[PDB]
This record gives C-alpha cells, sequence and structure tokens, in this order.
C-alpha cells in the first residue's frame, strides 16, 4: 500500500476502485485475476479500435452516422463481394457520414477506409483482379489495405507495386489465412505495417482447434515489433440474427483484447446483419472492459525487457513518457506528429493513459486507428507564423478538445510529448503538464 | 531423445517472460499429454440412448449432468440407469475403463430467499439414487450451502458441493461461498442476464483465480460450442472461449445444451476434447506454478508437503506421470492444485472417489477391483503396477519414462508422506 | 568494444545468479565514479599541499571531526581545505566542489545535547559548513535539538543522522524521517551491538535509505590497516566494495586519512574499487525494485525523473544533464540509481558541496555571465553541462544525453525532459 | 502451532520479503539466528594452534577442516600436526553431543614456474595419499591440465581425495570453466590473488567464482585475510566482520582463517568470531530468490538422486522442516541438497569416515558417522540409520517431538539410487 498511499489520499479511494485499479496494483498475475471486479466501472476511452465491413445493412449515410457514432473507426470494403462501382458508393456514403460531423474539429471523429483484397485463389499470388482493385482503391484514396491470403514477403511486395508510385502512403495489413502464412510469419510481418488474424479461413485451413495458438502467436509478435495487429471473424457471429451475443462471444473479444490486439472486426454481423449498430456498441463495451483489466504491471515490465536498447530519440522519448504517464497516473498521452509514428511508438508501451495524437495529416489521422490507444485528433488552423506558437497551439487544441471529449478535467496531469524542430522524425521532449 | 522437446509447446514452456512464452506458441507442436481439463456433458433426449452414452464416454465425457430443471424423478432415475448401464458396458476390461461421474444440477430457489420444496425432494432423491455430485443453483451465501448440505442429510456426506454462481450477489459473497463449498460454477446463463453482458469475463476470471489460489475445483459452464447444437462444427469465438476457460485455470468445461438436445452430442464432447488438449500445452506452467507456490502457505500437513515436493521433482525430471494413491480423492486434489503438467494417475478402490476427482484438473482416476494382498506393502505396489500398466495401455506411459510415485506409510485415509522416482520397466 | 565494458554482459543478465557469473576481471570500468568519499582532515592531511592531491585523489567531502582538537585548529583546517579547492578554479569546466562536513562530539553521558556540542554547531554556522555527521542520534528529538542548535543561519546545512547504538537502529525509521540522511557509524555502533550484527544494521538501514531516496554513508574501519601499510587487506577491499553493492550513497576514510601514513594512496584505493563495484551492480533489479516501490507521485519534479531515468536506461545515456537550485532535481533523478552519470548544473555553491552526498551526482558550479532571455540562460547552462563532461570523459560526440529542466525560474518547476545528442 | 515467537527468529520476517529491496529493510539485529552454524570453517594449523590441548578448544569453537599449509614445515611437522588434529577429534568420540569428524586438507607449496607439477608437490601429494588426507588444496591452478597433474599424483590409492583448485591469478580466473569442471570444488585464494591481479578487482573473481560454483552444485571456498587483524588483536576490524558476512550471502560452502589461526595470538577466538558471524549471516540470505534462481538456471535432470533432492528441498522450504535426513555412501546425495540451499540443516548419516569428513566441504551439510553392523534385512537397516539421524538430531538440538522431517532414501543398497523422499514426524 505505501506505494500508493500518498496518491489514494490525494486522488481517493473512489478513484482507486474505478477501471480495475486494485487488480492493477497486484504483485502477480494469481493476484491479479483474483481482484478482477464486476463493480469496478471503466473510466478510459475505449482504445481497441472497431472495424466494421460495410455492406447492405451499413451503407446508408444515415446509418453510418449511427456507427460512427457507437464507435466505428474503420470501414471495411469486402472486395471479394460486389463491383467497384458498389464499392466506390459506400466510400462516398462513408465520407459524407464521417463529413457530417467536420462542423465542430474538437469533437470530429476521423474514420479510415480499408480495402480488403478477393485474394489470390488457385493463383500463386497476385491476381488480376487484385491488381484492378489495388489501382481502384489508390484512385479512391483508401488509408488501408488489407491484404488476403499472405504466405510469403514476396505477396506484400506485389501488393506495394500494384498500388503504384502513388498508393507509397496506404498501410498494408497482411492477413494470415492459412498454414504457410503462419510458418512464414516473421518474414511477413518483417515487410508489412501489420498484420490481420483472418480466423475464417485460417479456422478451415489448419485445424479449427488450433486457431488460439496461431492468435497468441501472432498479436504476441506483433506486440513485439510495435506493429497493429486485427482479430477478425466470428467475434459476435450470432448477431448476425440476434440482437444480444453468446457467452462465448463476449468472452472471445474480451480475451482478444487482453491478448493485445490492437484492433477487433465485424464481418457478416455489419455487413448484413439484422443489428449492425448493436453489434459495434456491443464490440465497444466489452473492450472498454478488457482494456481496464489488462495487468499492464507485467506487460509493461516484459514489453521493457523484450525491447532492444534504442539510440532513437522518439523510441527514448516514449518510453520516457509512458513511464512517467503510469507514475502520476496521468489521465492522457499528448502527442504532436506528422505520419502518426510518435504515437505508434507511445501505444506499442501500452500506456493506460489515452494518446490523443494531434496531426494535420487526415490520411495520418484515420490511419493511427490501427494502433491502440491512440485518440487522433485533425488539426486544421494554418501555420502560425512562429513555429514555437504553432506547436503551442496544436497542445492547447489537444487538451481542449480532450476537455469536451471527457478525456481531461481540470486539476488533471497531462504528458506532452513534442520535437525540437518541425517535419517528422523529431520528436525528443516529454513535459509533465497541469491541466488548467 | 531430440523431437520431444518440440512437442507440447515446450518451446514456449522455456520461455522467461509470458510474452515471448506467447510469440513462442506452436501450431505444429503436438500435444503428447493425455487432456486434463474434465468434460462435463448434461445428459437430454440427444444422449439418453445407452448406446450413444457409449460413444460419448469413449469421446471424452468424464461427468454426466443432470438437469433438476427439465424432467421428473422416473426421468431422472432412467437418465442415471442409463449411464451406469453405458460406463459399467467397460467394466470387462479393468486397465482402459473409464469412471464417469453422476452430478444432480438442482432448480433452484426461484422467487423463494432460500431452499425450495422442489429442491429438498431432489436432493433426496439425489441421495437415493448415489449420485456423487450436486450442482446447486443460484448459491447467494454460505448459508444456501449449509441448506443444501442439511436436505442432502446424514447419507449424503460424502456428496461433493459445487455451488453455481449465477447472480451478482453470489460474485460479491463468493470469498463466503467458497469457503464452505467443494467447489464452485461460473454458471454464465443466468450471470449474462444477472449482470452486464459484457462483465460475465471479469466475473468468470475472477472466480477461477480464486479457486485456483483455494485449491478447489471452478467449472466454467453454459454456450462455450453453443452453435454446435445445430451445426458440426463450432465458430471462432466458440473455440477460442474453450481454450481461453482452459488458460484461465478451469478444471471443468461444461456442455448444455449442445449434449442434451442438439444434433451433435458427440462431436461437441470430441470438440472440446481437441481444443482442451491444445490449450493445456500452451500454459505457461514456470508463472502458474511459481504463483501457486507463492500464494499457497506454509502447511505442516504431510500430504501437502509431500504434494509440492512431487510436483517440484515432476517438472525437474519432465515426468509422463505422477502415480498417487488414494481413498477420498485427497492425495490427488493437493497435487492437482500445483497445476502439474504429469498427469495424476489415481489409483483408488472407492468407485465414488474415482468418479469425484474427474473435478480436479489433470486427475485421470483408476478404479482397482482387486481384493487386498495380506502384505499391505505388496498390495500399495500391485495398485503402483495397475497405475503404470494402464498407463501403458492407455497411451500416457512408455518404458524408459519417469515417474513420480505418491504413496503413504499406513493403510487409510489422511496418511500419504512418500514421494518416489520411478523409471518405467 | 562498447558492450564489453563496464560488466554490460553481466548487466544484461536474467537473473543475480546468472550476473554474478558473467562478472569480468578485464571488464573496463568506463563510468566516473558515483559513490562520494568522505575524507577525515587531521595532522596527516590538513596541508594545502596535501589537500590539493587529496581533491585530485578523489576525495568529495572533507570531514572535521570534533571529538579532537580546537575551534582554531578546525578552522585552520578549513581555510586550508577553500585554499586547495579554490586552487583549480581557474578552470571553470574542471572544478571540483568539495563539501565540508562537522563531525561532533556527541551527547557522551547522555541527558541533553552537549552545551560542547551548541558551541561547535554555532562553530559551524559561523564557518559556513555544508554538512552536519550528528554523533549518537538515538530518536528524532536529537534530530530536532541539532536543528535548533544550528538556529536561523543554519536552515540550509544538512543533517546527516550517524546511528551508533541500538537504540537508533530500534528508532531508525522516525530518526531517518526528520533527518536528510544517515551514517552507519560502525566503529561504536560494533561495541555497542554485538559485532557479529553490525553487517545486519548496515544492509538495513542502506536499504531503507535507499527505499526513502535519502542519502547514506558507510564509515568506519573500511581500509584501517592503511594507517601504517601502504595496501589494504583482502576484507578491506571486499568492505569497500560491498558497501558499494549495498547501496551506499558515500564511503568514508576516518583514521587512514586523519592520521594514516598513507592518506593519499587511501582515498585512491576508495576511487578504485567504487568504480569496480558500480559497474558490478545489477541494475535490472535494483531499478526494477526502486520503482515497485517509490510512490505514485503527482509531484512533476518526481514524475520527470523516473521518465528520465527510464530514458537513459533505454539509450544507454551516457548522462543526465539536470538544472538545479537546491539539488532536490538531481536527488530524485539520484534515488533511481541510473547508470548515467547525473550532471547537476548549479549556481549555488553550496548546494554543489551538499550534492556530493547523492550518488552518482556530479555537480558543476555554474559562473559564466547570465543571459537577458530566461530560455537562453536555461541552453547555455545545459550547454556549459555538455562541455564539462565533454571535457572531464563524461561525454562525446556521438553520445545521447538526457536533458531536465523546468518550465519557469526557481526550485520546484522541474517537468521537462529532451533526448539530445552530443555535437 | 508453531507459536508467534517463532516467526520473529532467524530473519524469518525478512525471509517472507517479496523483493530483494524489502528483505535487506526488513533484516532484524534482535532477530536472533536458530539454526546449526552450515558455512564450515577451514582452520589453519602451524605454532598457535598445533598442541592437542588449543586443537581441542579449537573443535570445541567450531573447526570443521585443519588445514595444512605444505608451503612450510616437513613431512615429520605435518605428520605430528595430523597426529595432534586426530588425537583431539576422537577425545570426544565417547560423547555424542560432542563428537564431530573433522576433514584434514593438505594445500600444496604450488608449482612457482617448471612445466607440470612441482618435485616437492609430487612428493607431499603422495605424503597425502600415505597419511589418508581428505581433500587436496591445489596452489596456482591455472589450467584443466594442472588439475589432471594433481589427479594423477594421488596415485592408486587416493583416488577419493577431494580436489580444490585454489584459483590464485589472472590465467586461473580466465580458464576457471575448464577448471571447474575438473574439479571437485574451488578455493578463491585472495592473498597471491590480490598481489597477481588488481586488489580491486579481487571481490568480482570472488563473486563470479562462488556464482558459478553455486550453479554448477561444487564447494566453494573463500580464503584469506578475513579476520587479519585477529593475528594481533584479540578483536577484528568492522571491515573483517563485514568481509565474513558478505563471503556467506555471495554463497561461499567455507570460510578459511590462515595466519590466525597458524601463528596468530588468538586462533580460537578467530574460530569462535567466523563461527558467530556465519551463523547470523547464514539467516540473512533471501532464500526466496536463491531457490528460484538455483531452480531457474539449473538444467532438466532424469537423476533420480537430483529430482529428489529439488523435491526434498521444496518440501522442507514448505512445512519449514527441523532438517532434511539423507543417507549417503559417497556424500553425493548430501552435496545434492546443498546445491539448492536448504534453510532446513542437511543431517547426513553415511558409515563412510572419509566421506563424514569430505561433506564439511557443501553449506549445511552436518555429518554422522554411522558405525553399527549392518542389519540382515536392508529395510531395518535403512531405518535404524534414519533413526540414528533422528536421535542424534534431538541430543544436538537440530529436532524435537512434533517436528516435521524430510527424510532422504534410495530404493536398494550401493551408492547412486536415490529416489525416495518422505515426510516425517519426530515422535
Ligand atoms: O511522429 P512524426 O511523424 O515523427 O512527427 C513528429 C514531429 O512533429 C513535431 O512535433 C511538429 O512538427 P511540425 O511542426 O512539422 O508539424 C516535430 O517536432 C516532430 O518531429
Ligand atoms: O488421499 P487419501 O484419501 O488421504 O488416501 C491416501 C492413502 O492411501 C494410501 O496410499 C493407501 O491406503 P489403503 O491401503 O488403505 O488404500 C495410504 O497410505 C494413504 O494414507
Ligand atoms: O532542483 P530544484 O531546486 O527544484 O531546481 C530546479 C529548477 O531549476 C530550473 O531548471 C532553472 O531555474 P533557475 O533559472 O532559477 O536557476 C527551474 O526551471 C527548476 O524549477
Ligand atoms: O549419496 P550416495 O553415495 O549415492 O548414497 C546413497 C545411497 O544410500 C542408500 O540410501 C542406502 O544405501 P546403503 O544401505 O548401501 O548404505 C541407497 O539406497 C542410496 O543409493
Ligand atoms: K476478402
Ligand atoms: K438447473
Ligand atoms: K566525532
Ligand atoms: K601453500
Ligand atoms: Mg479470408
Ligand atoms: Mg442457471
Ligand atoms: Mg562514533
Ligand atoms: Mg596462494
Ligand atoms: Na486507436
Ligand atoms: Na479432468
Ligand atoms: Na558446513
Amino acid at each position: 500500500r505505501a506505494d500508493v498511499a500518498q496518491l489514494t489520499q490525494e486522488l481517493g479511494t473512489a478513484f482507486f476502485q474505478q477501471q480495475q485499479l486494485p487488480a492493477a496494483m497486484a504483485d502477480t498475475f494469481l493476484e491479479h485475476l483474483c481482484l478482477l471486479d464486476i463493480d469496478s466501472e471503466p473510466v478510459a476511452a475505449r482504445s481497441t479500435s472497431i472495424i466494421a465491413t460495410i455492406g447492405p445493412a451499413s451503407r446508408s449515410v444515415e446509418r453510418l452516422k449511427e456507427m460512427i457514432k457507437a464507435g466505428m473507426n474503420i470501414a471495411r470494403l469486402n472486395f471479394s463481394h460486389g463491383s467497384h462501382e458498389y464499392h466506390a458508393e459506400s466510400i462516398a456514403n462513408v465520407r459524407e457520414a464521417v463529413e457530417s460531423f467536420a462542423g465542430s474539429p474538437l469533437s470530429y471523429r476521423p474514420v479510415a477506409i480499408a480495402l480488403d483484397t478477393k485474394g489470390p485463389g488457385s493463383g500463386p499470388g497476385l491476381s488480376e483482379q487484385d491488381v484492378r482493385d489495388l489501382r481502384f482503391g489508390v484512385e479512391h484514396g483508401v488509408d488501408i489495405v488489407f491484404a488476403s491470403f499472405v504466405r510469403k514477403a514476396s505477396d506484400v511486395a506485389a501488393v506495394r507495386a500494384a498500388l503504384g508510385p502513388e498508393g507509397h502512403g496506404i498501410k498494408i495489413i497482411s492477413k494470415i489465412e492459412n498454414h504457410e502464412g503462419v510458418k512464414r510469419f516473421d518474414e511477413i510481418l518483417e515487410v508489412s505495417d501489420g498484420i490481420m488474424v483472418a480466423r475464417g479461413d485460417l479456422g478451415i485451413e489448419i485445424p479449427a482447434e488450433k486457431v488460439f495458438l496461431a492468435q497468441k502467436m501472432m498479436i504476441g509478435r506483433c506486440n513485439l515489433a510495435g506493429k497493429p495487429v486485427v482479430c477478425a471473424t466470428q467475434m459476435l457471429e450470432s448477431m448476425i440474427t440476434k440482437p444480444r451475443p453468446t457467452r462465448a462471444e463476449t468472452s472471445d473479444v474480451a480475451n482478444a483484447v487482453l491478448d493485445g490486439a490492437d484492433c477487433i472486426m465485424l464481418s457478416g454481423e455489419t455487413a448484413k446483419g439484422n443489428f449492425p449498430v448493436e453489434a459495434v456498441k456491443m464490440q465497444h463495451a466489452i473492450a472498454r472492459e478488457a482494456e481496464a483489466a489488462v495487468y499492464h504491471r507485467q506487460l509493461f515490465e516484459e514489453l521493457r525487457r523484450a525491447a532492444p536498447l534504442s539510440r532513437d530519440p522518439t523510441e527514448v522519448t516514449a518510453i520516457g513518457a509512458v513511464e512517467a504517464a503510469f507514475k502520476c497516473c496521468a489521465a492522457a498521452i499528448i502527442v504532436l506528429t506528422t505520419t502518426g509514428r510518435s504515437a505508434q511508438l507511445l501505444s506499442r508501451y501500452r500506456p493506460r493513459a489515452a494518446v490523443i495524437a494531434v496531426t494535420r495529416s487526415a490520411q495520418a489521422a484515420r490511419q493511427v486507428h490501427l494502433c491502440r490507444g491512440v485518440f487522433p485528433l485533425l488539426y486544421r488552423e494554418p501555420p502560425e507564423a512562429i513555429w514555437a506558437d504553432d506547436v503551442d497551439r496544436r497542445v492547447q487544441f489537444g487538451i481542449e478538445s480532450g476537455k469536451l471529449r471527457g478525456f481531461l478535467r481540470v486539476g488533471d496531469l497531462v504528458i506532452v510529448v513534442t520535437g525540437w524542430r518541425p517535419g517528422s522524425g523529431y520528436t525528443n521532449i516529454m513535459r509533465v503538464l497541469s491541466i488548467s
């Protein structure tokens, strides 16, 4: 207790009874489980992003507005079904629903658009349909590609080549769907931006009883590499027909978050099901509960022990900022980022504190949804004449959005992460600030 | 030789952190050990046939659950007769005979504040028909367990009482309930309606952790393979749920509609068996054993002291099994609480203890039928040899394997105090 | 080559046992010596010429034992120490501050702070001593009497309570609470309690001081045989190494420097052993345990300190440069025992002297002209830390350093940590 | 059932701590040691400690191993020292409470230069075999071939003599692994080591060698200048008491006295001081981390003696066992228990007088020489030896009725079959 006694006197016992903080303070994983409390309410914003597949049940602008409000962060377009005209209309509807909230930039929630490819089929690699669909993606400015049936590093290179010179900024998330993809995982992760554990095909390609081993291994390896990992397929399957999920489905969603997944996905549940909005709301409710149940004490210790020494100032600042956030129970870590990289490096240490990422790049704001606990804020103001004042205005924008979004209150401590000069790659500063 | 350290997730077992353990999990590393998490199958119209029950026993069913929320006493007496006929059909080959427990799951208190009159009648029927376990519905406080125990009367003292936690009050009063119960059931069906659905996993993980700390059996129940009531293969969420219940530390996993009324009762049992085997090999024993040891208090009880020594010895040599002689099952339960990787082969003359020890993870009961040898030390050795011969026939043991043998210094329950390292010949 | 030195193979070990197995006599220490050396000034070490050699050998704190000698004698010792210290002031990038500590005679027959101690404490204030080593502290009220005897002009003097008997050990927690630090005074402790129990008292007190983040001094008979012999015994080198491994902030020399035949050699020996022992510290366990035990805090200096030490370990930072007025920001970094040297840039001459009490804090006294813009003044003090660090061998071009500063002037506002590449 | 007082003695509050830092913070000068002293004391025999009367006082003070330094004195001088040690030891053979085996160790002059074993070392090693010494402390061992030369010189009759390799220079430290592999144990010979390598590096060599020996399960001796000032002064310095305590905390199986007992004015007081400090330091060992690390670092084993030893040590910790009674012919089963550093005393019952003397090299092993004729029924002979261990334990203060003990035996007679651990209640 002496390690939390002064902070308990200052913040109160009510603060320390919420968000599974009694379980967080435990000295062993066993004691942590024993202290999990159904009466300990989650307080933090939901950190695991929700990917919802867009289809006939979730295509209308009106329905998409409800889905964004329910918690959808990434809209998935499954190119296994529908024409280019159909998907272009889905993209337009998503963009219309997203831009309907651009009224106030303080609450504007960016939504990424992901293109999920049909796949190689009987072919040994990049199909002609995938080449056409990937070209459509670049032309329509998609943020992410979920590349189907990635079996080796050369499959990812073929996807990158098909995106051409104009699609260099698009994130490639390799879908691991068969035995070869699992066995060649390391070479695939090395050349990918992230991974999707595509359990539908994986569960038919390898014995169904082995899928959890592949899922846990891939999530662990992605967490170690600091690259986003998506858990997908049949997470809330029964909700395609019923308004409430089974006990196995709620458990699966909670366990994907506890495993370390950055994102969780909905397929038939939102694309064609009877309750698309309810499915998004259910993933949101479970992820909030499960994130608070993460045993950060061991996770942070293990991420530090396993991660190699780094001479990169962004990485060095990120670990210092996460350590500082844990020391004071910081409400948030506000970070300025051009590409999303500084926010991704904070996310890899899994802080309890929300990572509020302030960026001018609309694409980076959408793409950072791939990183757990990163809350993107799109800054729209033109640059100030003095650079230091432009940095300060962006930090204040993060604070004001954080106050109005519920993340921050007067009296809270926040960690602010910035760099010494303009441009990407120069993050090197960490500040402890009292919110006024 | 060399292939041995490739199997049963041994590369992941040797890892220095839980994160690296996860990174080393291999879909090609085949499980070798026998499946340690017991399977409880609910009996109903889909699974009452004596011939279908024989297939369920072969598939891996260890405990037959009788749900007294449906059917009369006449119905449940027929279910018991059918289970006993199917189980006893294998008694002609003692080396492969698998005991099967019979559990009575009560209707519950309804709108009442405690033990119902129907529950009193059902509990007496349970004693009269010799059931091994009671799964007491809606246990909300310690007095509910005392009322169940009193309704079982003087003749039902040996029946195990597994308290079902199904509502907010049961979760909040968990410690006082566990203290007076033989074990717990995380009854997720009612729990998921009584508390928010998104909070059930917290209740399940807490209860399993607390039962593991207390060394008392814990059952994970309801909708684990729900889609298998009508489909031949489960969903990805269902296989994950079964695997995670085992990784959480559940001693038993259960099937309800999947075996009582569904079209795939045998396949549901086979699926739980296949998943549990994979998940048990994926347990990070290095941390689990260390934490169970650190949390367990010092003990002056020789059975408890021998059990921790035997489990430590089994991990040191990668023992294929710990062979234990037991009258009540207690010596096997105390070995099970330290979660050894080695199968705990429990040799007993008590048909009831043989059935009840299925509640304890990794305990493989063998019912010894022979009358005692005149020389007690020779009778103990004959039982150890029966454990070895059964283990060999069932694939648990081979010549060259090391086994830990746990026995006592005198006849009768409560005197376990010896651990021996034996090479299988 | 980098990873072969300063016991880095042993530092990477997964257990304390494997760390011991990987210790290498060929792995040379590269970091500057972090444990301060306290040398007792007496007939063998009073000359200005001798004191210059002692400062060069590694003496950081000059102890005046008021159990012997008059006020006139000690005033002359103080003047000689100050003359020797100030003779190196011509090179500001290499100047080493040296603290002056007054070790009291003690209560004797007990009851009441001695009238001799009242006079000696007033002498200390008048002569501007940095530290008081208060003899035979048995309870919190003894520290209060020492503080009261220092008066209004002595508020800034650090009180290091000497634990010398059973009562002091038993009432340790209440003593530490009101003291700036502790001295494990093994001479009297070894006569007051059984000789074979002193190591238990030493290890307990060092552990509790490390937990509290307060300085702890190991003292007496560390290199005893060096009073008459040019080389110490095997037990003496082991004792010095083990005091550093136990977690002592300072190590002391008494008769070895006050009256011995080899005072300079004794200082050189403590310096050589301490540097080897500091590299042999198993930081992986020490940092984790200190981090887990240090309470959660909303004080920005405490929050910045742990973030800075974590960042330093992540990049193998050559140093943590910190700006400090009172020494507090450097003390809060020192409590986490970084491998990186804590270079404390200060304008206060007294704070520069007193921070030698905290392990791994290298004080630099800032004497460069002031800048008109506060932001430029801070930057120049940071560049001074870099320049002094380069000259002294702490830093080289290409090294990474962690820089710790505040958002406004004055003490108590440290809240910034920056990762900086040298040149 | 143990009482409250039980958990306050032998640093049990510090033993229960969750971190090493918390363990240090909980060390208590008022928490009295209760266990018997486990670190053996080696005393060098010389003019100050040669008389039968002085040796009797040294045995009473705690001397377990008598060291004969063949760097000085003739074969006739050392034969008289050996006879005096044996006379002093056998003078207690009447009283079971006072009789204790004492090993005799021959410390060689060394190679000086040359390319192999010196002619003097060959003759001195032959003298050792002829006079039935238990241990050889081989001076200036630099490589594995130096150990093989000592092993060869122990002739056809002395293959059972333990070779403790003395590491005294840079080459010995650098070639440590190959030396330890072929040796029975190691001596950290700090006198020469402190002249051969920089004085400030000796502690690194000491801690490294003790750690590697602990990992290998082989005895390690800390030697030279431990209580140096006691050659002329009746009490040691603060650095000397610290050095003894830290050698025990480092993991040394034995501690040594050289000039302190060979020529000093206070030989008996030096032995008493080492006994007093070792008892305090053994209780201060952080067993929770030590056992966990020894467990994690030691490889998996299919040797039943090793498997039984770890099970027995785990069981001893679980019940706070007063002792682990082990039957051993060569000492190996006691050595394998000792490597896991139990807090419980390891009472080793043996018929071998040589094994009884030699097991003093292993920390926490209390040898009991058994001389009853063998029973016709082997199980009866085993039971009689187990009860001999219990009754000796009761007489010596290790055990009382109601205590729990762990008993380690094998399934058949002869060395190499240890495979049984039992939990017994003392009646
Ligand atoms: O995370 P990224 O892509 O490296 O961006 C971080 C960069 O953002 C900043 O904080 C602000 O940069 P800009 O003013 O160019 O937007 C830089 O100081 C820092 O290098
Ligand atoms: O586990 P339990 O019920 O305590 O039974 C263990 C008992 O079994 C035995 O091994 C054999 O006893 P029996 O010969 O009476 O079957 C005893 O020595 C021991 O006390
Ligand atoms: O360690 P201390 O005593 O709190 O001093 C730290 C202070 O030093 C500074 O870095 C510089 O302050 P000054 O300009 O007054 O010297 C402050 O920003 C900070 O509050
Ligand atoms: O430690 P060692 O030399 O292997 O001796 C252990 C041996 O002692 C015994 O316990 C008793 O053997 P003996 O009857 O031959 O003395 C054996 O069962 C065991 O193999
Ligand atoms: K697809
Ligand atoms: K029921
Ligand atoms: K004094
Ligand atoms: K010699
Ligand atoms: Mg697919
Ligand atoms: Mg129910
Ligand atoms: Mg004194
Ligand atoms: Mg020598
Ligand atoms: Na996110
Ligand atoms: Na089972
Ligand atoms: Na000993």
